[PDB]
């Protein structure tokens, strides 16, 4: 009953994963809300421009997200952390997701996936509304970018026994971050099949071939980690493990 | 060979663990080091008493720290982000070994653990030197203390089949954090009999019963992660967990 031994690892071994991943995932993106909470919270004591700059144009802003800008109610101004960095000359920060989402909720968000002005890539953004000491007034917004490419890279470092990925969906199905760029910001019926989530491990098929799919909230946002898995892969992999083992022990 | 299958699995269990005890403590503590470069940059941008207190109060610094204090080197003073905070009318922060190790260092360090000036806590604390943009004179130094008995706190979330405890301890075997807080500071062989780091698994005597222990070094500060595990107590989980599983699994 080796089979059956190694089958039942390869089903919790599922399931760990994806919540081991959400439980890091929810780490990591807690983390740079707090980064993007504090710079918001040291612009708001001094909102001109030259300090605006310096906060946000430091190395941990500049590596923790791809791009920062506090675009202005006032006019439609903007400073922003990248000066090569340019939307066209119609750009207006006040009709952009972000802005607005940070203005309605009037606290810290991370939008829906959406398209750069700029560089056209779908991505999210954690954002800010500004409001001035005195008076608390809405003075604007900030937006502190996220990368999806990286997030995936980030959510796959984990072991999978070269047997499959893991995904970041919002609770519609839409697709947050996928290892190919392609289902960025697309319903996760177009790699999946299934349309919604359904987060106990099931099985489904995908271009013929089954696989194990499971799923983990992530604390913090409407996101779930899923995986999909090729639990014959997995199964090989960890038996490879067993007896590699075993023949190592012999001898040492 | 079922005994044989599992105590594997418990040997793989104690490095597995340490292996990544020591990954997530060096992501938790390069997080903060680079959370103390921001505030430094920023405050070395305009070290204005009222621009130090601004950026060193705010929630994050706040959540992230003990307590935090720029010493200054023309007089002695400080600012600190705990009004409620006093070490005494004679503390004069340039001879403490935060600011000193900060000064000689001429860059961000961890200090060894040292007795905090107010509470008598062992603890460590990062700390930086400031420099004026202008000048490249040296200002002064500025402390972030971390908490060594949150630090164990942390670092034992890990699952460990009830079966033992992980600590942190520098290369020379002195203790950086123990769930036991009186080991603090003091040398590892306190607790374990062994005095030296020995990164290979090994069997340790400790009150006339055996434990396995292991290390794992951490990136970016010269300390390893330890582990010390009862392996009859992590057979017992494991066992029991192959057998709940069997069972669940007849009936599902």
């Amino acid at each position: 009953s080796v089979r059956d031994e190694i089958r039942s690892m390869v089903s919790d071994s599922v399931d760990e994963i994806v919540d081991g991943v959400s439980k890091t995932t929810a780490e990591v993106i807690n983390g740079r809300k707090s980064i993007a909470q504090y710079a918001t919270s040291l612009i708001e004591s001094n909102p001109e421009p030259d300090n605006v700059r310096t906060i946000i144009s430091q190395p941990l802003i500049k590596n923790t997200f791809l791009l920062v800008g506090f675009g202005l109610e006032k006019d439609g101004s903007n400073i922003n952390n990248d000066p090569s960095w340019n939307p066209g000359p119609t750009w207006d920060p006040r009709v952009r997701p972000w802005y607005k989402d940070a203005k309605n909720a009037g606290k810290l968000v991370i939008t829906a996936p959406y398209a750069d002005s700029a560089s056209g890539e779908i991505l999210v953004s954690v954002a800010t509304p500004v409001k001035d000491s005195a008076t608390g007034q809405f003075l604007g917004s900030i937006f502190y970018d996220v990368s999806l490419a990286e997030l995936a890279e980030l959510v796959n470092e984990v072991k999978l026994f070269d047997a499959g990925y893991v995904f970041i969906v919002s609770e519609d199905g839409t697709t947050i971050a996928h290892p190919k760029k392609e289902f960025n910001g697309k319903p996760m019926s177009e790699f999946l099949g299934e349309s919604k989530i359904n987060v106990d491990t099931h099985q489904v098929i995908i271009n013929g071939k089954p696989y194990a799919v499971s799923f983990s909230d992530v604390e913090g946002e409407d996101w779930y980690v899923g995986v999909v898995i090729d639990e014959e892969i997995a199964y090989a992999a960890l038996d490879e493990l067993r007896r590699s083992t075993l023949i190592h022990h012999h001898h040492h």
